[PDB]
């Protein structure tokens, strides 16, 4: 037993991480087969970053301007192209450590692991959720751009995020691996703002089930509620609406604990209207929303990755 | 910016993890050079685990009873010996993925990363602290024994923990890699209890500094206090005494923020006596104590590992 915010083992992604330097900008790239992917704002100077025309900036670049550094081995760049907000640097060596992989785009409310990197060297791994407002609450310092987010399915790495920038509230924005931003953000050094967030209701319910599985039961009650009457309460506390598909997805956790989904909704309703009154749930004094139903089932059942 | 509970990249440890099966018990082993380390209770049956005499049990074993499984390659065991509560299985192949490593024993209050494993396959990575009562609050299911805890220093893996058991409160107990238990626990299926815990005061102060660095300032005050008068408050709220060495260790964080350590103590005193009054610190509604001063400096500065 126990419940921890758990990242995927990072070894398969560590073997893909390289350093990309152009001019005075150094960031991280992702090396898969003979392509290195990295944020296109590597081609910018300090005054380029204010309102850049990236097509103009890129035509003025040469293959030899891009220094790609894989550990202590230099990778010769033999082609370059831009795809949306990422650069694809074609190199003369295929990465012998390339795992089986996919480029997937995730939905708000879904989670992934982030391998934070600096100078092509991995620094730490941690779990993130895509917020409803398409930001992530990460841990990123200067030089972290090009660090990626991912999930692992059995032996396959599904890359879903590449890091590009920090917003004024200290949250983070980036792209999928096709270079398309999550949310209404642009890779320009201009004033942008996250936009209002909401709490991921289905994830909070999943975490309440994790708690019950682990022996925290004090928030349970005999009461029940209808889905419509729960969603009236959710709206008022800035929670996302709960759909019948969310109820369906929570089915297995409901069956394992013997607590009906709508009964757990009644419990959540009381927690929202009363607070916790000095008690904790799974070591937290807040309702936690960055665990999906899948994350709960995985951890409270023990799936591995080969 | 941002602050996350961050684990070390796990790739170097992933390459050491193997499956050890003996009789009807399967658990994980750690393969370094030509030795596989694993909990000695792998040699036990169901009724052996109640009050085992491990010396007697081990003399009745043969090398061929131990099935060691490294991915899809079987490792032939050519010797076995017991060291305290771990078994050392000498195998006929040195692990070509053996990183540079050390066996270190950590202190309560220190943190490490855990690579949770099942059937020799890594499942997830997360950060733990050694509690003052020598337990850890982990996430461990059946078959997780032999999963290890570690820190990484530059290129060197310092292994500090091997997992052995869960206690009745749902916390976890294990050994260092010399097989010596952390705390007063034994690898017997008998009733044992954690013993009273305390909060790691120096770590809470480090986390308050992390918060300030990241722009949470509402808990700051003009007040100050003496070290002796702070420790009178710490005792009452079941916090560990703060020593002058703790004050010294917090020096760099104090200098970076411009907030004197004893001033931050006055802030902590007020938080203990008043609570938080509906506000949060770094996304938590509780005072968090599983970040060391080192963890804060590392993350709020950006050290990597090659
Ligand atoms: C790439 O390594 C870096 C990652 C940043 C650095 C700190 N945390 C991060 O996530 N990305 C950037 O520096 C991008 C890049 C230029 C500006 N930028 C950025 O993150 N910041 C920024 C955005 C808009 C404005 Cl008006 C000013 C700065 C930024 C915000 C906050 C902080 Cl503390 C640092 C940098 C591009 C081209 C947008
Ligand atoms: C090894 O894979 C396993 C890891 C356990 C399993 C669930 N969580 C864990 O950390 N370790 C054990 O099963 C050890 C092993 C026998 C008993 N044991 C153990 O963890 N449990 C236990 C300890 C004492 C008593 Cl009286 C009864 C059980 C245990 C506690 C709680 C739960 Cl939910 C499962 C198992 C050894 C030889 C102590």
């Amino acid at each position: 037993s126990g419940f921890r915010k758990m990242a995927f083992p990072s070894g398969k992604v560590e073997g893909c991480m390289v350093q990309v330097t152009c001019g005075t900008t150094t960031l991280n790239g992702l090396w898969l087969d003979d392509v290195v992917y990295c944020p296109r704002h590597v081609i910018c100077t300090s005054e380029d970053m204010l309102n850049p025309n990236y097509e103009d900036l890129l035509i003025r670049k040469s293959n030899h301007n891009f220094l790609v550094q894989a550990g202590n081995v230099q990778l010769r760049v033999i082609g370059h192209s831009m795809q949306n907000c990422v650069l694809k640097l074609k190199v003369d060596t295929a990465n012998p450590k390339t795992p089986k992989y996919k480029f997937v785009r995730i939905q708000p409310g879904q989670t992934f692991s982030v391998l934070a990197c600096y100078n092509g060297s991995p620094s730490g791994v941690y779990q993130c959720a895509m917020r409803p407002n398409f930001t992530i609450k990460g841990s990123f310092l200067n030089g972290s751009c090009g660090s990626v987010g991912f999930n692992i399915d059995y032996d396959c790495v599904s890359f879903c995020y590449m890091h590009h920038m920090e917003l004024p509230t200290g949250v983070h924005a980036g792209t999928d691996l096709e270079g398309n931003f999550y949310g209404p953000f642009v890779d320009r050094q201009t004033a942008q703002a996250a936009g209002t967030d909401t709490t991921i209701t289905v994830n909070v319910l999943a975490w309440l089930y994790a708690a019950v599985i682990n022996g925290d039961r004090w928030f349970l009650n005999r009461f029940t509620t209808t889905l419509n009457d729960f969603n009236l309460v959710a709206m008022k506390y800035n929670y996302e609406p709960l759909t019948q598909d969310h109820v369906d997805i929570l089915g297995p956790l409901s069956a394992q604990t013997g607590i009906a989904v709508l009964d757990m909704c009644a419990s959540l309703k009381e927690l929202l209207q009363n607070g916790m009154n000095g008690r904790t749930i799974l070591g937290s004094a807040l309702l936690e929303d960055e665990f999906t139903p899948f994350d709960v089932v995985r951890q409270c059942s023990g799936v591995t990755f080969q």
